[PDB]
């Protein structure tokens, strides 16, 4: 009945995520270019050091159509449950066979997002829970797994790239300071540091890779042992006081995964052990340290790559977990 | 009945509301001091120029008692609505004499949003409108009037709000360029330009005034007209091209009202004929232009505070209104 009506926004969905995916998989692309024709351009006095986005805006007309489709398709499901279709067994089968390969050989804080409804699968298809059941948990967990593991990422992401962004604008400007303006350059990485780390009020959301946090509202963290279970899997810093960790409390109470300042606080030293002044450069000293800021922008360039790597793939999990609910979906609706 | 619940949770809205307003009267305070204390700095060799903020963060525990209490409050008075009270027809005159004083000598954009439930004030009051159709018209226009007027303002001055804050961030830095760097105090000013305008996408939220934008969705404005009814109300510039307006067409089609350039469009050009280079200053030109960019401060440091008092104003205004609620929830109830 209305199978086709979940199957059409299936693949809209589809679509929209593969988009949005694409489109931030181009933007980092296009920074971490930017980023190294900035460094160079400054420190090689040579050509000059800026910014413009193609349809590779992640925000813009593509986050959009994906939770648009997402909600639809997810409330689509909840009608499949409501008509009294009956998988032959031998599709619940599939739809189990289809649950395997998605979260098969995937990490681990992704079988967690994919335990449910793997339970599920197993349970209709050897073991015996009504369809009506199965379906709903279905239409729950697409929604969940969206939410907290495929938007997870996707805020990570989006929130490490605006730190990535600020970075890069600050080597533009690094261009006008070089011999050495090492205060505007070490007042300015002073200013990255405060603006994405939360600040004595531990309030500041800029600096927040999880959880999602609003935008007018307050910080909101959670439970110590959810902000661990991130920062592990996307390679963050976990290291108790005095070291540094990414696992820090907010005005909350609660806990929160922060942007990784170590890079920028080596460079914040660095550039200051070359010590004060608004500094003329020893030419053998300043390529010691040159090369010492250059091993910086590599490391970040490194995680926002890494990081958008994790995220690509999350979103292929999350596609490919749509395609087999559309395969399935298709399959009884040809009845 | 559920009047009680209708009550209290109204004074919580009001004091909600209050705190928020002084949060953001607080810290409009603080920046414009901030920022004066940053200039005098960065020009007068002096002390040294930074920002460490109190209780006085709007966003923070602020924000958000205020979300809550107001949807609260709005779903009891539908409640209040399926009960079968009957205000005596001397109630309904109070109701409507509150109404008055509320949006009696108002501006226009607040008539507007006040004419809806003023006209159920009418209607019940003396011309013949069932209780519960009273009731609900008013669940209603408290959740649009704290929506599309009061929402409006507090938006606008938060997002006013984090231009003004890059700006001050700039004079910090700007201490550290003063003879003259006029390519990184230019090269800043050009980069507040472009953070907060739309861009060549005509894509960046963090320019728009109007409407409230979404965190990581695609921009979103309103049509044409009610751009302009807005950009007139808090005196921002209309003027049609090629002179400057704050109402712009977005990647929508739709409009949206932006934040007024002209102070940094000016500064931004002063700092250039001063022309150029990375610059020693005729310590009678340094003067006569120094007075040139603390004359664009101040225009920067009116928009503020003026935003801000439109929005404590507006603020007032929906306490009020909420008062003139409560007093006659408080009224019925009594009985």
């Amino acid at each position: 009945p209305a199978l086709a009506a979940a199957r059409a926004k299936a693949d809209e969905l589809g679509q929209a995520a593969r988009e949005v995916r694409a489109s931030v998989e181009r933007q980092t692309a296009y920074e971490t270019r930017l980023a190294a024709q900035r460094s160079a351009a400054a420190f090689s006095g040579g050509e000059p050091p800026a910014r413009r986005e193609a349809p590779g805006a992640e925000l813009d007309e593509a986050r959009n159509a994906q939770t648009v489709s997402a909600r639809l398709f997810e409330g689509n499901l909840k009608g499949v449950a409501q008509s009294g279709h009956a998988m032959s067994a031998e599709q619940k089968q599939a739809l189990q066979s289809g649950l395997d390969d998605v979260f098969a050989d995937a990490p681990p804080q992704a079988r967690s997002a994919g335990a449910p409804m793997l339970y599920s699968a197993n349970a209709a298809a050897g073991q015996g829970m009504a369809d009506s059941d199965l379906w709903d948990m279905i239409s729950d967990q697409i929604g969940k797994i969206k939410d907290n593991y495929l938007g997870v990422y996707e805020n990570v992401v989006g929130q490490y790239t605006d730190f990535y962004k600020a970075f890069s604008d600050i080597l533009s400007q690094m261009a006008n300071w070089i011999k050495l303006n090492v205060d505007a350059l070490k007042a300015a990485l002073e200013k990255l540091k405060k603006d994405f780390s939360l600040g004595d009020n531990l309030d500041n959301k800029k600096a927040v890779l999880f959880p999602a946090q609003s935008k007018d509202g307050g910080i909101q963290g959670g439970s110590e042992s959810d902000a661990r279970k991130w920062a592990k899997e996307m390679g963050l810093p976990d290291a108790p006081p005095p070291g540094f960790s990414c696992v820090q409390k907010a005005a909350d109470g609660n806990w929160v995964v922060v942007v990784d300042m170590t890079p920028i606080d080596t460079m914040i030293r660095d550039v200051g052990a070359l010590g004060s002044g608004t500094l003329e450069l020893d030419n053998a000293k300043f390529q010691a340290w040159q090369s010492g800021f250059k091993a910086q922008e590599e490391n970040l360039k490194n995680t926002l790559q890494t990081l958008t790597q994790k995220y690509s793939n999350a979103n292929s999990l999350f596609d490919n977990l749509v395609k087999v609910l559309s395969s399935t979906i298709s399959s009884c609706l040809e009845t």
